C-alpha cells in the first residue's frame, strides 16, 4: 500500500555527493537545473542516472513540493516504475536522482520515429506501461497525469511512468474530482491512443470545452491509422462511461500479453482528423 506523505527518509536513501557526478546539463525544469551523469554505488559499481537540483534560493514550500515527489517515487520499486535512487539534503544543492533513461520522454521520441516500429515493438511499449500501472494501482496510487509526455523510454525501448490535464482525464474526473484507477485505466486508453499515433497530440487543439463536451456525447478517438481491431477496442474499453466496465490493468496487461502470444491477432486492422460517435 502507498502511504501519502516528513520523512523523504522513509523512502530516499541519503547519496553521498561524492558518489554522484554530472556529465550533461539538459536544461531547466520546474524547481531547478536537470542534469544527467554517473553514481558510484555502494558496492562501487557505477550507473548512468538522471538528476535534478533544487535551484538556489528556494522557497520551503518549493523545497517540500520538490522532495516530495522522492516521498512518493521511493514507495515503488518495479521495473516499469522510475527508479529512485536516492536524495541529497545534507548539502546543497538539494538533488533527486533518479533512474537514467537514454532515449527521454514517450512521445516525442516517437514523433521523432514516426510509422518506424514494428507493431509487437510498440505493443511490448505498452504492455510494460500497463505493468507498472498494475503495480501502482495494486498499492492505491491514482497517478491523475498518465500521459506519453510521463512515460520514459530506455536504450531497449523499455517503458516506465514517471511524474510523481483535461485531454488524459476521464470524463467523471473532469465533471467532479472523481479520481480512482478506473480514472487512470481512461488516462492509459489515450497513452494507448498517443503510443499507436507516434505521439500525435490527442484531441489535436481542440478547445477544451469543446473535448469536455464531445467525450460526454459519446465521441471518441478515432482509429490511428493501420491499428489493430484489438488495440482500437482495447482504447474504446479503456473509455467506457460508466467506469465499472472499464477494464482492470490486469485484465489490460493480459489482453496484451495474449497479443504478444498471438502476433497474427494484431493482423486484423480496424476498418478503418476528426472524432467518431461511439454507442458501445
Amino acid at each position: 500500500t502507498f502511504v501519502d506523505p516528513q520523512t523523504v527518509h522513509e523512502f530516499a536513501k541519503e547519496l553521498d555527493a561524492t558518489n554522484i557526478s554530472i556529465d550533461k546539463v539538459v536544461g531547466a525544469g520546474e524547481f531547478g537545473e536537470v542534469c544527467s551523469g554517473r553514481l558510484k554505488l555502494p558496492s562501487k559499481k557505477e550507473i548512468s542516472v538522471a538528476i535534478k537540483t533544487l535551484k538556489v534560493g528556494y522557497t520551503e514550500k518549493q523545497r517540500r513540493d520538490f522532495l516530495g515527489e522522492a516521498s512518493i517515487m521511493g514507495q515503488f520499486d518495479h521495473p516499469n516504475i522510475i527508479r529512485l535512487e536516492g536524495v541529497v539534503t545534507k548539502s546543497k544543492p538539494v538533488m533527486i536522482v533518479t533512474e537514467y533513461m537514454e532515449n527521454g520522454s514517450l512521445d516525442s521520441f516517437l514523433r521523432k520515429h514516426d510509422a518506424q516500429f514494428t507493431v509487437i515493438q510498440l505493443v511490448g511499449m505498452l504492455r510494460g506501461i500497463a505493468s507498472g500501472m498494475k503495480y501502482l494501482s495494486d498499492m492505491g496510487y491514482v497517478h491523475r497525469d498518465l500521459a506519453a509526455r510521463n512515460i520514459l523510454i530506455n536504450s531497449n525501448l523499455v517503458c516506465k511512468v514517471s511524474d510523481f490535464p483535461i485531454r488524459w482525464t476521464s470524463p467523471e474526473a473532469i465533471a467532479y474530482r472523481k479520481f480512482t484507477s478506473a480514472s487512470d485505466v481512461w488516462s492509459y486508453g489515450i497513452v494507448l491512443w498517443e503510443v499507436m499515433s507516434y505521439g500525435e497530440r490527442p484531441y489535436w487543439e481542440m478547445s477544451n470545452q469543446d473535448v469536455i463536451k464531445a467525450v460526454d456525447e459519446g465521441y471518441r478517438l478515432p482509429p490511428p491509422m493501420d491499428c489493430p481491431a484489438a488495440l482500437y477496442q482495447l482504447m474504446l474499453d479503456c473509455w467506457q462511461k460508466d467506469r465499472n466496465n472499464r477494464p482492470k490493468f490486469e485484465q489490460i496487461v493480459s489482453i496484451l500479453d495474449k497479443l504478444i502470444r498471438n502476433p497474427g491477432s494484431l493482423k486484423i486492422i480496424t476498418s478503418a482528423s476528426n472524432l467518431l460517435l461511439d454507442q458501445s
